[PDB]
């Protein structure tokens, strides 16, 4: 356990109420958050989406990526399921940070794609640590998970990070 | 100057392209960002909105506040003006932080209100003044419905020459 559950409140949205849970990294103090829809108790695998924070897409209407659409789509599918979870993993730009993501777009505003745009900035393809997400699930009393994703390689990674993914689920975007 | 302009890229949106500029606090390393629409040069006062980051409202569709609507409304009015700036001031929950904002809602989910162990507003807007300076901006036409904000922001060093109602 690298996180601690520090608080929760009712988050009213156009899909209904979500229980929003605040998490704090024990070692850094960094925050992360989860949105719980419905009753997640029960031996029934829980439908969940692991979303990595993307300021530009998530809040600034960026068309340069589909993060915002994926975010809305996940909440919708979770609402339609009536029971689910969305982990808002606050590791901006694949854990390199917002500023680095901007200077990556700055380089992409020249040609080079995502991969070499980071090797140039000193980072690898993906610098993220999903064990934190596994910790959030644990703190939420969640075991078996039906993961919302269109990338099969993600399931390999998240289960690898310690998440008991018993089933996959495509995202409508 | 407490900030440094570290990078910029084209930010395509449904209103067109914005030049997004990344800023870094010299003392903390914390980031902040600005979105520039059109050509902000010229002695003409610049229309701008100072938005304080609110994760729940800005990205998580929270109805518990109108931060998200204000955010969209500002970008729209700026787009309609054809020249403007939006400062995304990353001081969550009035500078107390996201976690504290959640445990505040937790109390509001109880009895207390938005004023009960921090003050009313812990924010420091001098950083915003710094972003404008780094953007080569002087005179500002501020987008806001709160007149008391103009007093505060000009106080923080922003040459606000006009308050402009933010239509939502
Ligand atoms: N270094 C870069 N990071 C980016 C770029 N565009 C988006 N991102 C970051 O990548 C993260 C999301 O992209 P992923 O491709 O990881 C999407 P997710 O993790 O949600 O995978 P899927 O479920 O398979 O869709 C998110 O944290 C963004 O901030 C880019 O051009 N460069
Ligand atoms: N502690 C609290 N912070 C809040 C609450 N509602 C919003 N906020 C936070 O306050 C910040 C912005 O809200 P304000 O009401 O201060 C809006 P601003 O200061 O930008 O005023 P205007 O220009 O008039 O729009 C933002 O960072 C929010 O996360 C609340 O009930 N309690
Ligand atoms: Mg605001
Ligand atoms: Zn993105
Ligand atoms: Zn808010």
């Amino acid at each position: 356990m690298q996180l601690k559950r520090v608080a929760e409140a009712k988050l009213p949205t156009p899909w209904g109420d979500f229980l929003m849970v605040g998490f704090e990294e024990l070692a850094t103090g960094h925050d992360h958050v989860a949105l719980v829809y419905g009753d997640i108790s029960g031996h029934t695998p829980v439908l969940a989406r692991v979303h990595s924070e993307c300021l530009t897409g998530d809040a600034l209407f960026s068309l340069r990526c589909d993060c915002g659409f994926q975010l809305e789509a996940a909440l919708t599918q979770i609402a339609e399921e009536g029971r689910g979870i969305l982990l808002y993993h606050r590791q901006e730009g694949r854990n390199i940070g917002l500023l680095n993501k901007i200077r990556a777009y700055a380089l992409q505003d020249q040609g080079y794609d995502t991969v070499e745009a980071n090797h140039q900035l000193g980072f690898a393809a993906d610098e993220r640590d999903f064990t934190l997400c596994a910790d959030m699930f644990k703190l939420l009393g969640v075991n078996e998970v039906r993961l919302l994703t269109n990338n099969p390689k993600k399931v390999e990674i998240l289960t690898e990070a310690g998440i008991n993914i018993v089933e996959r689920v495509p995202l409508i975007v």
